[PDB]
């Protein structure tokens, strides 16, 4: 006797086997979900007739007359004796069908798009360095000059003869002033030197380890400026479901009266409230109703969408785009189907139990989910630095000269006041 | 009838509650399988009593007649009913008792030590060139300027007339004095500029070959920079079985002729031969017996313990200076056993699934599992060059400072002495 | 009786000689299996008569009823004795034929084309920064000088007195022309100095804020080319069938239904069977029909034809585009066949085995497989930097020369004319 | 009945099992010739009884009585039915024996020391820039100088006025001579800057476009020091036979009387007469007496030891100081020895294309040679820049200021003569 098999078709558990060569009779289908029946009944015996469900659902009820809707109905009615499908163990169905013991394991997980690192910052030629580091930088300017200022005046030696042409004319004069002390430190800072040198061993010695101070700031941001435009290492904003349930940017998503939307609606748990609170208050923005029209949202927008990780795992690998962000938040798995109180339920499961000590399950997942290579990035050929890169050196310059006019016009006014 | 539970001593599993008043029974216990079997009895409506089993093992054919031992011994003789515990779905098992749909799924994961903090000093900075070049360029300095002293003294060409319009006389001076070049040496090495300038072509090569010295030093010195940051930058801890192989200094581990060990004999993944070919040749060095001498080694060693993936999340969790590499190896579950062909399979299966739904199975995991507070916060970003990378130039800037402030007391009593 | 050869029509193999005079029997054939059989007709006695194969195959199975075909079944069917032709030492011919002992040993290994030189360009110096950087840094240097000249001529602060020396009045000046205002900003842009320097507040914070701007922009030029000439020496072609396994963009390729794919159908190396899937789900695009199909696919596209050792290093050999990328993945080897149970295996393969130690299979082999010159040379050693990659700063500096003569007889006219 | 196999210890061949339990019997032995004679015996038909040859030797004449000495002769007295051995078809042995179809090819090749970078030489900082970009450098200084002495005469705003002090003072003076003109060029390539800076726009173009030339060649030359300091990729001095056969630095070798000396003695190609004429010559230098005691002299000298391609295979994955210097100078193979005239050869013949069909040869070589991983090199953590890699730079400057020396002895000398 042949078993009738009822199947649903999602990729890459059953296929249509898109092959030339037509008048096909039970060979039409492929997948995951055909492999492993197809161990099923080398291990146990029988002839296997698929047959699909005339319905084109899992399974649930109408909650009004309290029938079931796809294959648990086909298998309530004996119309077929396995399920082998995406059927997931859950507590409404299996105190109607029995399940077998699963050959897959699943959760709620997170797609969204993989870090790109096109649009840095018109900063960010300021990340080599902390920000400490540009902070106790611009002291140290305002900690040498400052000393720089006081030691000139108490060191006799840099009181110098101005005027050499007459040589006995009697005035001393230091060039050191405040605005020429901070002109030698922001000066020697930027690499170009200053028209000011110290004279005096005492200001020889503030003047010459400055130069040392500055040569290792400035070889450290070139060196590990040429560090970062080498390893390009990109990170996510959201790194779980609890890091995203803070961010308000990032919006969320389920399908639309799902498995996966239904979890979070019965959750008790903190996070899993917030990210309700949201979904159900912005409903028909975030939630959307297919899930393949939910990864076309988090490709065209920013978009966290929760579905099933056996999907994500499948569709990450067909799109370099998208990743995962997170572990599992929910915890389910996949079981042969069953009529209610069939002697195929303890058969199923030792034989689910036997191709896993093998290493079958492995082999038939690796084969079907493995697809496209989804070339995984090497330390890419760099490309030339930008506006996007550089970029906002060119607004500090245009506010240093706006910064300039103001004292500019300072000058003159300051100048003209004094004079008369 | 009040059902008798199988039930061995592991933790977060079944333990024994620390308390003064020897009244005990039934009451003694406590742990996961003990709310377990707490709100299993509470949903089906069953009374319970709490016998250990005395064997003291899970369950395996010992070999000699095909005996079974430990809990499933005491399960398929009919002496008692339940096996709440840490009793792993496997095909050997199920072929002789009947257990119940998981209650939490496992897998083989890799225990490693937390990645220790590189402690980089105080003089960080003074790294990319060996302290052998950092005497050598301080010897140079001290050697080219005193011969340029000597040079310039001696050339008759950098004997110019320093007053040219103060009119003209006999009254020729060098600008390099014995503190002039030293300035020299140390201003033409740090990439700025003295006030002083060869004239003679005898000082010019000295000047000039200072000036090249100069560049190959500081070129070094940001090249060797950057190629650490980027080696620094390139580096990844390991984070896969994968990893694991390629590897020779990180040795392996597992518990000798347990279910870890026993999933890579079978095995035929070629990234698992290699792991078991490391252990198979290998041996009485990292076969280890237990799971707590297992811990040890990794804490102490470079080792890299494999055992199961509810252990370690026990044990990362506790002991903060572990972690958990990679994903999961294998994939198991613990089921309630139950003896073959019994009442109590499916209604404890429909009793586990409806735990899962309302959530208890996860805020039970929670209570056992998460323990101390631990303080798992270790902010491990990084790349950026902050105050412990390169905080020792702000100490050497420091320093300078001070050492000038003597120096000025210096020059203030050293011209008082010469006045009066 | 003499002696009949099957043979089939190859290239070094057995080939015709061209020539016009049309009496022609034995001594139409040139190549590598008639110098083969000359020496083995000498140091054995017989004389030998070619007969090229009707058939035209080498040989197997035709499947319909089992029966042979080519080169194997006219030894089968004992019609002609010796088969000295590129006829490979397989297992299904071994059991109906008897092969001499080896004389040519052969592998799978994998056409690429020759990996072709990056052309640098004249200015390839100025690629760190994007060609919208160089140009708006230019415009900096017209804007920022264009700032300073309006501020020092309207800042009174830079109004000083010129001469300190020449008696004290009122002929106060500045520095800051607008020739001298564009020095100051090329002169601060390039690391070296101007002879100017801004006396003013106002000037000061333009020139501040100009000698930060040039920083960030100098260490991002040496960075990123720090960068791109890091990634250019990481990068290596591919040099294994490891290697092919990893990349997306190169495609594979083999003879549809021949000896190579077969390799590949009933391996069981993981990396070899990863090569097969790439070309169990694709096909009719890289299972190219014929050798000569597969050179004309990697000699256009990116394709990376896999075909048998022998005929590799005749192809590398002539068209030296082309080149042989990692070692030997089969290992073969060519037989001289005689049908089963003959008086000739033994007496050819002491036979072979003579032309081997004294050195004539490898001066025949080197006599049909080196053919051309085709100049080898290609001194693929690189990394210093030369005249290919940085030799338009030359140029830059040629014509910065030759546009200085057509300013100084510019200089020279204008002042003439000022003259008279 | 069981087979006398006849077998000699090599490793990785056949090896002592060197476990414990004594009384140890026909299981002594392991390997991967231990693991071929199961496989044969597995699709054969015998039992194998392994008995060492009672010589130690593999076999060959004595020249004077002609009997043969160790396996060979236990072969041709039937004293052995086998001789599964490292025992290589060659042409006096099968004219006595009757070998199988090889199960494994080698050839002759070159051990070498695999090289190191830990002398790169007490220059090459002098690398990242090519010969002809440090000559062209130089020209260009010696050009620029020129063109800037040519340029600043014919300039009529270079003629300034020097002595300000006195207003109508007209003395004309021109600070670009000869000499100065040089300076600005080896000041601008420096960095350092001189104190003469160009005034009029014919000399600012030249020195304008001298100090872009000058970034772009520093910036070029710390960027590929970078690259080189980062990704250290170093080679060989030879990297062939024939680029051996001119290095007379390094020093051949062979194990004396081998089957790999005989080779070179019997030759008659142009290249490996040159390296017999060699050998012959310096005998007792270069000729060593064991392959062992090769291998340290590989490893305690300069030195390239010819030998088999099967042991170069083994020996450098266990010593990864060690490494192949080209691909195969000969070609033989191991081959199952049998008696002459037997009914074995046949039948280990279509054995070992049996198991090679299936990857058996393959899989067993790779579990015997592949041993040690020998930890294969990554981008590894840079080290400190010592005297082994700037160095030179100390040479150059000490040679500077000898030079300085001479010409300020010679200036002392013609202001002295010029004076009188
Ligand atoms: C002769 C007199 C001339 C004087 C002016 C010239 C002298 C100085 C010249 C300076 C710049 C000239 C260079 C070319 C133009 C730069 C364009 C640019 O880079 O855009 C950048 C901003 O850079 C800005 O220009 C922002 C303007 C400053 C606004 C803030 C202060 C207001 C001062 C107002 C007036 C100050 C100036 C007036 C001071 C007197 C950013 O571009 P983006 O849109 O983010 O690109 C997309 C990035 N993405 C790809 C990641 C998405
Ligand atoms: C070459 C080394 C030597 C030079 C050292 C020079 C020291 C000072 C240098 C830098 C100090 C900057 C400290 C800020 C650190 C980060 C803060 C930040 O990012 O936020 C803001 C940036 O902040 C600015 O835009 C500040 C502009 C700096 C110009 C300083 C003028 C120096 C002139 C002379 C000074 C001499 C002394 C003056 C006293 C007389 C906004 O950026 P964002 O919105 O976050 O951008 C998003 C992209 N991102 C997320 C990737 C980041
Ligand atoms: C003339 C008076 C001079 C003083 C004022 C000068 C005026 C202005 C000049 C400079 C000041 C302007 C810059 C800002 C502050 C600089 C320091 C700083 O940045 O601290 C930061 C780092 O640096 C440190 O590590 C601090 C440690 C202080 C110890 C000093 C002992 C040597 C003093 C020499 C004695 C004389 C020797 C004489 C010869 C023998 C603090 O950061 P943090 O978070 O604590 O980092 C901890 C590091 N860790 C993470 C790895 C643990
Ligand atoms: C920072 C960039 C800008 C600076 C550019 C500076 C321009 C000129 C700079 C360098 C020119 C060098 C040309 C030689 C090139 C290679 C030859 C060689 O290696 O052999 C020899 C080296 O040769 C020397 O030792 C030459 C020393 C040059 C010192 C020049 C002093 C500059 C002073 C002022 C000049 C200004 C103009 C003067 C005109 C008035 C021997 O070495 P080796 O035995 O082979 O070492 C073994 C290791 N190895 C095998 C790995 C190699
Ligand atoms: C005032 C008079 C100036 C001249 C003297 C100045 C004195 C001193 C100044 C400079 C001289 C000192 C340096 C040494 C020689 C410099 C060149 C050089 O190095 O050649 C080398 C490289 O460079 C080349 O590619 C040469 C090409 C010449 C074409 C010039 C056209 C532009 C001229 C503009 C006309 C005015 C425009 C006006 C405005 C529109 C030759 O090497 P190669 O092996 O041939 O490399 C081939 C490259 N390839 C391998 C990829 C194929
Ligand atoms: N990081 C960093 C750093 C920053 C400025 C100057 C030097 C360094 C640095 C450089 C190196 C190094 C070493 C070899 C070759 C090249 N570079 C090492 N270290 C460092 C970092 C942590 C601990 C000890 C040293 C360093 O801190
Ligand atoms: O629906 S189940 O058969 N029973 C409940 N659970 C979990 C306890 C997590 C799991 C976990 C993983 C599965 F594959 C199946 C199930
Ligand atoms: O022992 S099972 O009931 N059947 C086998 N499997 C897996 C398919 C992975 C799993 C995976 C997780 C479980 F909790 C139980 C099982
Ligand atoms: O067809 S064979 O005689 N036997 C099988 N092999 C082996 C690689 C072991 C080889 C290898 C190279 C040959 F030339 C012949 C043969
Ligand atoms: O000694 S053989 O059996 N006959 C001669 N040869 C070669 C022609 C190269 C080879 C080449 C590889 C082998 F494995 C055996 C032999
Ligand atoms: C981690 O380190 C110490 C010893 O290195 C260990 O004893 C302890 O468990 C940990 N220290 C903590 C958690 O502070
Ligand atoms: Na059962
Ligand atoms: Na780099
Ligand atoms: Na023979």
């Amino acid at each position: 006797r042949s078993l009738i098999v009822t199947t649903i078709l999602e990729e890459p558990y059953v296929l249509f086997k898109k092959s030339d060569k037509p008048l096909y009779g039970n060979d039409r289908f492929e997948g995951y979900c055909i492999d492993l029946l197809r161990e099923l009944s080398t291990i146990l015996g029988f002839t296997y007739e698929i047959r699909l469900v005339e319905d084109g659902k899992y399974g649930a009820q109408d909650d009004v007359n309290g029938q079931w809707n796809g294959m648990v109905r086909e298998l309530i009615d004996h119309k077929a004796d396995l399920a082998v499908a995406p059927l997931a163990i859950t507590y409404v169905r299996e105190k109607v069908i029995d399940f077998s013991k699963p050959f897959m394991t699943l959760g709620i997980s997170i797609l969204y798009r993989k870090p790109n690192g096109t649009n840095p910052g018109v900063f960010s030629f300021l990340n080599p360095l902390s920000p400490d580091i540009w902070m106790y930088v611009l002291l140290a300017c305002l900690g040498v000059s400052c000393v720089l200022f006081v030691i000139a005046r108490f060191s006799p030696y840099e009181w110098y003869n101005p005027h050499p042409c007459n040589p006995d004319s009697d005035v001393v004069e230091n060039n050191f002033t405040l605005l020429n002390s901070f002109w030698f430190g922001v000066g020697a800072l930027m690499q170009q030197g200053s028209e000011l040198m110290p004279k005096a061993l005492s200001t020889r010695i503030v003047g010459g380890i400055w130069w040392f101070f500055t040569l290792i700031i400035i070889s450290s941001y070139t060196a590990n400026l040429a560090a970062f435009l080498t390893v390009e290492r990109m990170e996510s904003p959201i790194d779980s479901a609890d890091d995203l349930a803070k961010q308000t940017k990032i919006e969320y998503g389920a399908v639309e009266d799902g498995a996966t939307m239904t979890f979070f609606k019965k959750s008790k748990i903190s996070t899993y409230d917030k990210m309700w609170a949201f979904m159900s208050s912005r409903r028909q923005s975030v939630l959307v109703k297919s899930n393949e029209e939910g990864i076309q949202r988090v490709l065209t927008s920013d978009y966290a969408f929760l579905m099933e990780s056996t999907t994500i795992e499948f569709v990450t690998q067909r799109n370099c785009n998208l990743t995962q962000i997170g572990g599992l938040i929910d915890s389910k798995g996949y079981g042969v189907g069953t009529p209610m109180g069939s002697p195929y339920r303890d058969k199923i499961t030792i034989a689910i139990l036997q191709l896993q000590e093998e290493g079958k399950l492995h082999m038939m997942k690796e084969k079907w989910w493995r697809g496209n290579g989804c070339p995984e990035e090497e330390s890419k050929e760099a490309s030339a630095l930008g506006v996007q890169n550089i970029g906002g050196i060119f607004i500090v310059l245009a506010a240093g000269l706006v910064l300039s006019v103001f004292v500019a016009v300072g000058e003159f006014l300051y100048k003209s006041k004094k004079n008369a």
